[PDB]
């Protein structure tokens, strides 16, 4: 399983690669499968590779 | 010489490193300083490393 919201953050600080958002994917917390199938998200990871929240 | 918006992009594709932001900082197409000199971001890389506002 992937760690909680408040907590998370890239492997490698100031780095986000292709696997840091992968792991997210299907995950509900960090987003939802829209009307036609296709992954929408909740928030993303910031310059500092920690993730923040749309709203 | 940063690129415009929709043609921005990380400089190695898959990754985004500070670096690929720290060249936006203060272009005010990307975000903009307030009164105290705090800069915010107007938007964010993607997974694919492609510019996207906070709509």
């Amino acid at each position: 399983q992937n760690k909680d919201p408040d907590e998370l953050r890239s492997k490698v600080p100031g780095e986000v690669t292709a696997s840091d958002w992968e792991a997210l994917v299907g995950d509900t917390r960090y987003g939802y499968f829209d009307e036609t199938g296709d992954w929408s998200w909740k928030g993303y990871f910031d310059e500092q590779g920690k993730w923040v929240w749309n709203e």
